[PDB]
């Protein structure tokens, strides 16, 4: 916010709604979004992402409104709703399992290994490592998931999510496209803003113009190719 | 509510935002939605469709949230925003032209001819006529628009829209899947509820269970086939 000291991290309780997005889960665990994770509107996401991370409305409105499709309510979601497969949620996640063969909702340390072990011999993750992780995660899904979906759209969302962890959890300039491993690991493993570790909210606005070239570079380095249908169709609502 | 006396039709003025949907335009021209056609949220569409037409929240939430994707705002649209090609707006409209060869926004009497001349020798449009119109409209697009998009999704939306005019503008039971031509023609040509002509809001709720078999029947009778890749992908936001 202005005031991070008024936004302590608290572990979610068993009935606090959490989803497959560490970004939104983290905001909830700090009360930038409701701690119960319910009745969350796009305006609330925009405000929360601005205050918590300095992520601007352009990307939060675009993603937010697509996320709204995952609930049965007119204008809000539960965070857990976002797990709806094929709206935003996708195979070859960084920290979750593919829904056809596992839990697509909760953090999974065994999946996270790949990201956790990336960019050996640095204390940062950095675009080339992000690209290698994506390549490796997708290969894992192609090897082990008979229902794998991999399209231009999923590939692009995947690169966006990598650009998010690199920029939002950065030490200095999110432009640099690298983040301390100690910040990113806390972000994923605990869904906590690593304040005591030394993280501060970006003073640079994180918007689509800033993210665009980072996303494209990750995609390009990931040596990604179409594998199948390549139809970028999203699921438009629950229980269809 | 049921106070239609408080909801007179007024022609839209020059600043009043209108879109490619007669259903929503008509609600605005009666002040069930803002007459200016701006800052329209899904809750407002739900309320407006209920009061004006007895259309229930199931379909209005589903379609409403997809419609929200067409603006740059967090949780509202302008009615004209709904013209964004490839979100909901589609080729082979009943009353508008394909965007690649014409105006996909405004009512067009020459296009509407096909619908207007359908079901010869009855004073109602019905499911078989609705199906023949769709077939003929699509054939026209395939003949004259080399960029035609025709998919399972567009076919479904098209059949939904036909089910809408048949049900919302019905004389008695929307279940019957037929509407007086004098009601439907006023609906399209003037974006007015034909109260003068004798129309009343349905006393039967119009919801997905009621529309579902009508939609399926229209599709079945329309001798439909997909075009090209048959990719049901929607455009996710403006100016991507
Ligand atoms: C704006 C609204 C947002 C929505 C609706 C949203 C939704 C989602 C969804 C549904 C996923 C699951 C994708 C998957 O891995 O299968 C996801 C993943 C992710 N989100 Fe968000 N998100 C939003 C904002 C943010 C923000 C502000 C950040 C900031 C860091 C962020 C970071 C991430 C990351 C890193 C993942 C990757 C998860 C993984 O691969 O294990 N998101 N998001
Ligand atoms: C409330 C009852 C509704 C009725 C009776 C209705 C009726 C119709 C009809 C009959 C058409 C076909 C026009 C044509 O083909 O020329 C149409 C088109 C359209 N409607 Fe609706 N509609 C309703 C609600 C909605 C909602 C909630 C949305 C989105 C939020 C929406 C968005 C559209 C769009 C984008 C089109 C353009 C499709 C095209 O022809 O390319 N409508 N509507
Ligand atoms: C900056 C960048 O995109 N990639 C770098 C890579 O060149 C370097 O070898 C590695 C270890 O420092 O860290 C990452
Ligand atoms: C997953 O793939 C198998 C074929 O290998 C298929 O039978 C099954 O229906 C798929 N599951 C889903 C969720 O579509
Ligand atoms: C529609 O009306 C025509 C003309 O009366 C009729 O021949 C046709 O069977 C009707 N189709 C229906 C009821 O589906
Ligand atoms: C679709 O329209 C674009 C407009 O630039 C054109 O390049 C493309 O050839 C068209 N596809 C056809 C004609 O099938
Ligand atoms: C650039 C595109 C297609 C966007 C689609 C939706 C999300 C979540 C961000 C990227
Ligand atoms: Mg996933
Ligand atoms: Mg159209």
């Amino acid at each position: 916010a202005v005031d991070f000291s008024a936004h302590p991290w608290k572990a979610p309780g068993p009935n606090d709604s959490r989803g497959p997005c560490p970004g939104l889960n983290t905001l909830a665990n700090h009360g930038f979004l409701p701690r119960n994770g319910r009745n969350i509107s796009v305006p609330m996401i925009v405000k929360a992402g601005f205050e918590g991370y300095n992520v601007q409305s352009d990307i939060l409105i675009l993603a937010g409104k697509v996320g709204m499709l995952t609930s049965r309510e007119a204008d809000t979601i539960s965070l857990e709703d976002l797990k709806l497969h094929g709206t935003i949620e996708h195979d070859a996640s960084l920290s979750r399992e593919d829904v056809a063969i596992g839990d697509n909702l909760h953090f999974n340390e065994a999946i996270f290994t790949t990201l956790a072990n990336s960019n050996p011999g640095a204390d940062v993750y950095n675009i080339s490592s992000a690209a290698q992780v994506q390549h490796d995660r997708l290969a894992d899904s192609v090897a082990r998931n008979p229902n794998v979906t991999n399209t231009d759209l999923t590939a692009t969302i995947r690169s966006s999510e990598s650009a998010f962890y690199l920029t939002v959890m950065s030490a200095g300039d999110p432009l640099r496209g690298e983040a301390p491993k100690k910040f990113v690991n806390v972000f994923f493993q605990e869904e906590r803003m690593p304040i005591k570790e030394g993280w501060k909210r970006s003073t640079t606005p994180i918007n689509l113009p800033l993210l665009g070239p980072i996303i494209d570079r990750i995609t390009e380095l990931s040596d990604w190719k179409p594998t199948g249908d390549n139809c970028g169709a999203i699921v438009l609502g629950p229980g269809l």
